[PDB]
Parts: C-alpha cells; structure tokens; sequence
C-alpha cells in the first residue's frame, strides 16, 4: 500500500516520500502516467507499468509485510499479487534513491493535468 | 485553471499553493472529495462541490481572467461558466485564508484513498 512505499522510500532515499514523490512530474505519486519529465519521474512510470499487471489487488491500499535487512528491502513471502506489488514499490524507491542527483525541485508540485499522454505500457 | 486557483491561493494566503494545498487532508488538490478533517479542508470540499454546478467548463484546465484588486480578488466577466469557475476559485483562496489559524501540517500530504467517503453535495 501506499504506506510501505513510502516507508521504502524513506528508507532508501532518506527523504520526506510524499512531500518529494506524491506529485512528481507527471508520473509519481497521484493519478496515472504521462511523458516523463527526467528520471526520477521514469522511475515512477516504470512503477505504474509494474502495477498494471496486478489486477487482483490493490497497490495503493493493500498491505504487505517487507522488512529492512542490512540496509535491502527484502519483500515478505504472500500471495503472488501482493509479493510482485512488494517488488514494484521496492525497485521505485531504488530507481528514485538511485536519480536523487537529477531530482528538481521544479517538478515537485508538477501541474499533471497538462502532462501529455504516456506511451502504452 | 490549476494556474489561477493557486494564483489566488497564493494572493491571499501568502503561502505556496500546491505546497500547502495540493494534496492537503481528503479534499484539498488532487482527486474528488472525502470526510473533511478540518476547516481548511473543508473549503476544499465546499469548493469542488461548487465546481459540480458548472455547465461545460473545465476546471484544471481553462484558463479565465481575474484581477487582484486592492487586495481582493475580482473575477472578470469571461463567459458564463468560466465567471462561475472563477468564483468558485475566489471562495476557496478566501477560505482557506480564514482558516490559516487551524492549519495542520499532518494533513498536508494526506493519504487519499484510506479517506471515508464524503456525503453528497
């Protein structure tokens, strides 16, 4: 759920998530995708692409048990659904660990209404 | 539009509009409404209550003329829908300026989807 994202996200980018990553660009956090506006915001519509095969469950409300073992988000046996949504949110808070050096704070509050349309997953 | 709404958002509070109001409790920015949690959020609620008796306009995405007018914001005459928007836009900035006292920053970059559903306008 959107609860362990944002603690992953935490715990890899040592960042506030949701004040960073709620409304990134036109891709992270709410709402859908849209053409990507740098890397960061790639990270997250490789995130929403990961979800669109997990049709039988939720990943924005669903919990799911991960734990932080030497400093690696290691995802918890469950069901299929919810151990693939695990990994989906474990390699976004890695991508977005991973492109802190291009993140722009212009991006931040991103007016997504006006993104132009993503390509196909 | 998204532009003038933060536009007066930021006329009247003083604050950075999509910082403090973007994603602010269960009805402020993103998505539709909820159980509001406090006053400030509530004026979102009124405000996209109000946008549900617009007649064909679009409000994140058209744009409309307002001025700010020895400090009070004056809506021009546009077209029909558009003043109407424009108004909506004018309550909110104006409400969540009233409503500065009881502000919470928890609310801030609230968690949308866990919000209980708002009673019909």
């Amino acid at each position: 759920s959107l609860f362990e994202l944002g603690k992953m996200i935490l715990q890899e980018t040592g960042k506030n998530p949701a004040k960073s990553y709620g409304a990134y660009g036109c891709n992270c956090g709410v709402l859908g995708r849209g053409q990507p506006k740098d890397a960061t915001d790639r990270c997250c519509y490789v995130h929403k692409c990961c979800y669109k095969k997990l049709t039988g469950c939720d990943p924005k409300k669903d919990r799911y048990s991960y734990s932080w073992k030497d400093k690696t988000i290691v995802c918890g046996e469950n069901n299929p659904c919810l151990k693939e949504l695990c990994e989906c949110d474990k390699a976004v808070a890695i991508c977005l660990r991973e492109n802190l050096g291009t993140y722009n704070k212009k991006y931040r509050y991103h007016l997504k209404p006006f993104c132009k349309k993503a390509d196909p997953c």
